[PDB]
């Protein structure tokens, strides 16, 4: 996390990676929230 990837770029990119990892980037942002 803490990367600019959270910007947007493209959807296919987010869905391209495994949920296990995609959830680590989304959840991490929620944990601190």
């Amino acid at each position: 996390i803490a990367l600019p990837a959270f910007s947007q770029v493209d959807p296919e990119v987010f869905a391209a990676l495994p949920a296990e990892l995609q959830r680590e980037l989304k959840a991490a942002y929620d944990q601190r929230q």
